[PDB]
This record gives structure tokens, C-alpha cells and sequence, in this order.
């Protein structure tokens, strides 16, 4: 937010494909208002959602380190499993090798 | 001008998988030293690389808007072609729907 804080050295990217455009839209609203605040409260630095097509996108979460990422994921795995029931989810994650700006 | 809506950031993700560690490492070095400085000079805000597995990762580029993102992409076909020679790639891109931090 207002502080630079930890350098985000670990990133998790969730690709999310919903069953329709309107279901996708509702999911994004849910990820903005409930999910992203929750993971930030648990240690995430930031979360962004990028739209790929009408019913799918990428949810990108930045973490200070792998350990924080693991911590959060462990805490929310039951909610993730529920998300997988309605959606096609693929999670890809790892360490930041470089950032240029 | 007055009634122009907000213009969202636009994100491009170039995901790569290489057949060997050498090709992966060469690709990372190419994103860092050739692709990044070029796109940043032409209007990208930032570029980072995230290693997702032994020989795979994501190159994530943030642009101020879609127009800039598309215009730059059209000018770096040589760079895309060079990365394609050494890797399986998938490019996914879109407007940012939200960022929470
Ligand atoms: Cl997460
Ligand atoms: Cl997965
Ligand atoms: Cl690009
Ligand atoms: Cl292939």
C-alpha cells in the first residue's frame, strides 16, 4: 500500500477459467472484495487479476518469499479446493529471478 | 479528453518451457538483457521473470495501457522469434481488472 515493504521475491499465478462470462465476472468481484484482502491479511504483498478472455484470466499474487506463500496456501487450501469444483484452475509459482523497470 | 474513462494497465505474460537448463538459462538472460531494455525503452513500466520449474518460467510485462502493449509487441517480433527457437512458449495478455495491495 503506502510503504515499499518487502521486495516481492516470490510470485504465484493462478489461471482461472469459469464456465461462462457472467460466472467469470462474479468470480472477479469475489477475488477483489474477499479473496485478495484475505491473502493480503495472511502475508501477501499484492494481488492482481488480468483478463485473458471473456471467461478466463490470471490471478497474480506477490509474496515476500516462498515461506509466506506456503503459509498462506496451507491456510486457504480448502477454499481453493472449492474454487476448483466450479472452475478450471492451474497454479504456477516460483522465485523472481529479475525485475527491470 | 474530459470524458475519457480510466485506462487500465495491461499485462503480458510470456510463459516458457525449455528442453534443457542451458536453453532456459540463455532465455532468462535474453529476457533480462535484450527484451526488457527494449520494451521498457518503448513504454513498458516493468518486466520480471519468475522461475516456475527447473526449466520453465514466466516473463511478466506491465504496460500503462493496451495501446502501448500492442504497439511495442508489433515492434519486437525478432525477439519473440528468438525466444520461440529455444522454447515452448505461451503468450497470455489482457487488461488488469484490479490490483489490491
Ligand atoms: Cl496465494
Ligand atoms: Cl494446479
Ligand atoms: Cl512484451
Ligand atoms: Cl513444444
Amino acid at each position: 500500500g503506502m510503504f515499499a515493504g518487502s521486495i516481492p521475491m516470490y510470485i504465484r499465478v493462478v489461471s482461472i477459467t469459469a464456465q461462462s462470462k457472467l460466472q467469470f465476472d462474479m468470480t472477479v468481484t469475489y477475488f477483489e472484495n474477499v479473496w485478495s484482502p484475505k491473502v493480503i491479511s495472511l502475508g501477501a504483498i499484492s494481488a492482481e487479476f488480468v483478463q485473458s478472455n471473456e471467461n478466463s484470466g490470471m490471478y497474480i499474487i506477490h509474496y515476500p518469499d516462498k515461506q509466506t506463500a506456503i503459509s498462506v496456501f496451507d491456510k486457504i487450501k480448502p477454499e481453493v479446493d472449492e474454487v476448483r469444483t466450479q472452475n478450471r484452475i492451474q497454479i504456477t509459482e516460483g522465485k523472481r529471478l529479475f525485475r527491470v523497470d
